[PDB]
């Protein structure tokens, strides 16, 4: 019985490698550290989909395809304006992406590698526009069209705030997208691949990813983690909160990982940005709790994961907490697209089994003879 | 390393048992044959969710809860009227279910066994209303609200046709839903459980199921199968077509199964109804092709599956082919809901691995140096 499908390898891959015991991560052979420091989201997406770093012209041309794909048709904006104003961002994105599929000429076409990347360019480019403007529309703010000249990351901050961001913000945001871009076969990527394995359409597949990423013990933890520090209140109450949580068997959000049994390499980088951009008190609370996790839960293999420090970074960039998981989606769409294309290149329906326990051969008894 | 996860047993279950070698199927211990013969969709759903056949009182109350949840809010119908008329039913259903989730006060709540059944009653009851009326709306017909006194199966036909169906149709439709209700951990159910395993909401999980079921080699084959019979054209062209297909490495729709290595027990039952309600010629064509498969592919473990004959049955009840996969969804929502509730009762995130075959440690080269 492979519960949680733990350590079950479902296919070969050339996209990303994770070293859980050592806490190392590579995107097509390049460490996440190197990319976070020297690359950009656009270049990383290019690398993830085509397997190598782009040339000067390859990157400029790809950046151009994306830029001209950020806009949303008027009917899409109309549907956004029709959503219940209280709809949470991930759920709103889910519906909007589904509607985008309905209006796309290729919305029902069975996935193939080439077509997946084509649609991927459009959806990847569009998510930030949907997320930022959903926040605006749900709050009675004016819709802000994308700015072709800004980077993917800068343009998101631009549409959301209605003003171009400072260099340090474009950098933190871009790095955040790179760090969230890809992570092998996590739950959301598995869901995307499972839908793709039936040769369904691109949108149906990405929607499964969105649904899975939304979960509080998956991508949703980015929001639960920061709310958790806020719940603790002050650095002085951390310890008492920690032992109560352990006693209660409560999950410490932002901690633990199916693969990493040591500090998440992405968490190291996020902590660095949270240190320089995050709220001093919250960072203090987070660091205090972090030490307790390392002290008592490390032998168990529970360390800090990617969703622990990222919220503080986004919060420091004046981004509402309700949009953090959608930002994870803004980045992960790259990895989802890469995996969907890779899996269906040599497709095989994903269909496992369950071990039935119970009686078989029970005889039907008319309802009137039942007690 | 298991490409396809063939024979990988992820967890234990008490919902459904499949005997792939013997071609047997049980829902909570009861053969699908018996349930298709003596039960009803509503009763089968109750069995699937709560694990036992209901009492007179239990069934009546359940049927009451379902019937009272069939209607759609004005805002939902409005969204339906806003979708492109050329949207395929499964794609339309997907967007509508997502929206229903948006307007639901529990649309973001982490799944729990009790909550899953609660929401399950609502979505299960609304699918036929959405499906039938999507067809009507997209074609200029008036919206037809659900009729409480009708059974789930009869009500679907009533809304779609604007006319209550004859007893024989209600029966065939009811049986179809029962046969599609549950099937262990198939691709769509795995997708549903995977989303559920992150403790996401009910709607997000079901939508993953809808997206997967949609695939042409999964639930979508029910539409592909009937179109394939019509494509062949006549019992005389079958053999010809059959071999051109085998040589072209084209898959025969309605045939093959990851588990069943023999005739699908559900396909047996569907054939019977297809024989009684299906188009003569189409049936003849399907029959000749069925023989060629049992002849040439039989040895390879490739037999007839549940999606081979159902189309003909739906076609005989004047149901547009474009709605067949959504009908599969209408029934399978029961199994999706059952597994969602059962799995999260002892949750563990579903997260496997991939065998990386590339190199690591590559050094980043400045773009100008490329
Ligand atoms: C990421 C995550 C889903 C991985 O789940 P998994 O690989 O199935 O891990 P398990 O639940 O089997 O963990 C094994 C043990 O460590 C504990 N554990 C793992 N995460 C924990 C956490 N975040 N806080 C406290 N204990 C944790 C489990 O309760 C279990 O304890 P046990 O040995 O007494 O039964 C999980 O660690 C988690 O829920 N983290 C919190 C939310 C988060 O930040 N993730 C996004
Ligand atoms: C149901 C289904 C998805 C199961 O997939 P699976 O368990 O992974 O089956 P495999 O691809 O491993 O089958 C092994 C071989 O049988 C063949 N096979 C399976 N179904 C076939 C079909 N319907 N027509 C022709 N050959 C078939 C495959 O092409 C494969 O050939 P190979 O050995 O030369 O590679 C598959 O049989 C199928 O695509 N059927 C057609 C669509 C259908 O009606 N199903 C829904």
């Amino acid at each position: 019985l492979a519960k949680g499908l733990e350590d079950v390898y479902i296919d070969q891959t050339n996209i990303c490698y994770i070293d859980g015991k050592e806490g190392k991560l590579y995107y097509r052979g390049y460490s996440v550290e190197e990319l976070a420091e020297l690359s950009t989201f656009e270049e990383v997406v290019y690398l993830l989909w085509w397997g190598k770093l782009p040339s000067l012209s390859e990157l400029e041309n790809f950046k151009k395809e994306l830029a001209k794909s950020r806009g949303l048709p008027k009917e899409v904006i109309e549907i956004m304006e029709a959503l219940p104003k209280n709809t949470h961002p991930m759920g709103a994105l889910r519906t909007i992406i589904s509607y985008l599929g309905n209006i796309d000429d290729s919305g029902d076409i069975p996935v193939t590698p080439e077509e997946v990347y084509r649609i991927g360019i459009s959806v990847t480019a569009k998510i930030p526009t949907i997320v930022a403007n959903w926040y605006r529309i749900k709050n009675g703010l004016e819709y802000v069209p994308p700015k072709e000249k800004l980077s993917h990351a800068a343009n998101f901050l631009y549409m959301l705030h209605g003003e171009e961001p400072p260099k340090e913000w474009e950098k933190a945001m871009d790095v955040a997208l790179i760090l969230y871009a890809e992570h092998e076969i996590n739950a959301s990527t598995l869901a995307v691949m499972t839908v793709g394995s039936t040769l369904s359409d691109y949108y149906s597949a990405i929607l499964a990813g969105i649904g899975a990423l939304k979960g509080p013990i998956h991508g949703g933890a980015v929001e639960e983690a920061i709310k958790q520090f806020m719940e603790i209140g002050s650095p002085e109450k951390v310890e008492e909160w920690f032992f109560k949580a352990l006693q209660q068997k409560r999950k410490i959000m932002g901690a633990g990982h199916r693969v990493y049994k040591t500090y998440d390499p992405r968490a190291r980088i996020f902590k660095k940005y949270a240190s320089k951009l995050g709220d001093k008190k919250l960072f203090e609370i987070a660091e205090r709790l972090e030490r307790l996790v390392e002290e008592y839960l490390s032998k168990k293999g529970i360390s800090i994961n990617v969703d622990y420090w990222s919220g503080l970074v986004f919060y420091g960039m004046k981004i509402p907490i309700e949009l953090y998981t959608t930002i994870f989606a803004m980045g992960r769409i790259a990895g989802w697209t890469a995996h969907l294309a890779e899996y269906v290149s040599h497709n095989r329906i994903i269909r496992p089994r369950l071990q039935y326990v119970g009686e078989i051969g029970k005889k039907y008894l008319p309802i009137e003879l039942r007690r």
